[PDB]
Order: structure tokens, then C-alpha cells, then sequence
């Protein structure tokens, strides 16, 4: 086929690649992946394939769910595409309501204390043991990280975080962005 008009469009203000070259990936992608869809297994073995130093399952399936908030099915192209954009290119500001999405797991709408806690102790197995050493004291635990994370934000272990004041607060508190931070290369 050919990478709709459509999807070039949303896929080029969401990343970057161009139209031509979307087609291009995509038409390899055709090759290797005959019906257009991806399976979470699928995903999760191009993560482990590049993340040698790492075990990225969890993460892999939490950023796959990310685009369902369901674990089983499938991922077409475009959403493919976002994924590996929001774990590996662009500028963290530009991703703060993706962001809100991956942390959301159960996608009821809310954060809750124990979903930060799971999606930062799956980010915190994306860095190696080598690279662990290197974070501060107060910061070099799932549990220290997650519950910085909760008190900067200001919360009671019962309360809910709504995506408004996510976006606030990564925005303005840098100590915030820096804890939630996804990307396994920018968690230093
Ligand atoms: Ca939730």
C-alpha cells in the first residue's frame, strides 16, 4: 500500500521523519509484518533485541499498553512509529501528555501512587547495574525515585494525580521531569 496522507500527517506532528520516508519504513515494514499489525510479544523482543545491557519486558509491554491500555492485540504502523518516538527521539516536553498515558496504567483516567511506583521501577530496569551506581542516594531505588515523584507532588498515599497537574508539574519542576523521565538514555 502507501502511508496514507492521514497517518503522514499525524505522524509528522507527533515525531519526526518525513512523508516519503515514512512510506519507505513502511513498506518494510510490509515486508516483515504482511497483516500491518504488531503483537505485544512482537514489540516487547525489538526491545529486548536493542536493550542488551537491560530487561525491558516490563517497560516494553507498558509503553505497548500505552496505546490500548490493554496488553493483548495488536499495534498498527502509526502507532508503532509514536511508540519508538516516545521511547527514543524528540524532546521530553513534547511528550508530557503521552507521558501522563504511560503512567496512567489502567487508564482510568488518574494517576495513583502505586502506578508510579510500577512504571518507574519498569523504567528503572531499562538502566544497568553499572549506570545504578552512578544516580544519587536519594534517588537510586524504584521506591525512593517513585515516592520523590509522590511528594513533589504534593499527594497523601490515597489521593489521585489528574493529567492537568502532571502537566504543571513536569513543566515547571524540573526535579519532577528528571525523576519520571522514560527515556532510558536521559535517566543518566
Ligand atoms: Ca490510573
Amino acid at each position: 500500500g502507501a502511508l496514507s496522507k492521514e497517518i503522514l500527517e499525524e505522524l509528522q506532528l507527533n515525531t519526526k521523519f518525513t512523508e516519503e520516508e515514512l512510506s519507505s519504513w513502511y513498506q518494510s515494514f510490509l515486508k516483515e509484518c504482511p497483516s500491518g499489525r504488531i503483537t505485544r510479544q512482537e514489540f516487547q523482543t525489538i526491545y529486548s533485541k536493542f536493550f542488551p545491557e537491560a530487561d525491558p519486558k516490563a517497560y516494553a509491554q507498558h509503553v505497548f499498553r500505552s496505546f490500548d491500555a490493554n496488553s493483548d492485540g495488536t499495534l498498527d504502523f502509526k502507532e508503532y512509529v509514536i511508540a519508538l518516538h516516545m521511547t527514543s527521539a524528540g524532546k521530553t516536553n513534547q511528550k508530557l501528555e503521552w507521558a501522563f498515558s504511560l503512567y496512567d496504567v489502567d487508564g482510568n483516567g488518574t494517576i495513583s501512587k502505586n502506578e508510579v511506583l510500577e512504571i518507574v521501577t519498569a523504567i528503572f530496569k531499562m538502566i544497568s547495574p553499572e549506570d545504578t551506581k552512578h544516580l544519587p542516594e536519594d534517588e537510586n531505588t524504584p521506591e525512593k525515585r517513585a515516592e520523590k515523584i509522590w511528594g513533589f507532588f504534593g499527594k497523601k498515599d490515597d489521593d489521585k494525580l489528574t493529567e492537568k497537574e502532571f502537566i504543571e508539574g513536569t513543566l515547571a519542576n524540573k526535579e519532577i521531569l528528571r525523576l519520571i523521565q522514560f527515556e532510558p538514555q536521559k535517566v543518566k
